[PDB]
């Protein structure tokens, strides 16, 4: 019962999403920036990734549960693309954004003068990349997994591309991300 417990801070998943980066641990943030819990997570989450190893990174995709959601994901994607050594942020001010102050973002008229107001991170840029391709094809990636694997709540966070945590509350679950990047680590170099 120390560590690591299947069915109880950690599932395995039926089917494994592929590694961005091979030989590396991933840890993957399913998320949407409407929720309140992801909102809640981010702080937690933000802080603990300035812990993590070189080997190990941090991916995050936003779910597409309706075609009116590929809004918020394209954004996310600009985010991911252009925000660079300001990303924590840009989520957070995305957050506070629909969470708190009630901002449509959703709508893409809202989105493109919201963003070009940002100047704590690049908005400016990152609308640069909201409107190239690269983020339509990103968001259309984000439906696709979110449908593939049945990505049914937020947030939902991944290590290894099989591990699933099973959060009892935030700070805890930072702990379980330590365990299974090193359980990964490790059965992939055993490999």
């Amino acid at each position: 019962p120390a560590g690591l417990v299947e069915g109880q801070n950690y599932t395995v998943l039926a089917n494994p999403i592929p590694q961005q980066q091979a030989g590396k641990v991933e840890v993957l943030e399913f998320f949407g920036y409407f929720c309140p819990h992801c909102a809640h997570l981010e702080p937690v989450l933000s802080k603990h990734a300035k812990s993590f190893k070189d080997d190990m990174y941090l991916r995050t995709e936003h779910v597409v549960w309706q075609k009116e959601m590929l809004t918020l994901a394209r954004l996310a994607a600009a985010v991911d693309m252009a925000a660079a050594d300001s990303k924590d942020v840009a989520n957070s001010h995305i957050f506070d954004a629909m969470v708190n102050q009630k901002i449509k973002l959703q709508n893409p008229e809202v989105l493109k003068k919201w963003l070009g107001e940002q100047t704590a991170f690049d908005g400016k840029k990152v609308l640069a990349a909201y409107e190239s391709p690269e983020s339509q094809a990103r968001a259309d990636k984000m439906q696709e997994l979110t449908e593939t694997f049945q990505i049914d709540g937020t947030p939902t966070v991944i290590v290894g591309g099989k591990y699933k945590v099973e959060f009892a509350d935030w700070e805890s679950g930072m702990n379980t991300i330590d365990l299974l990047a090193d359980k990964v680590r490790e059965e992939q170099k055993a490999a």
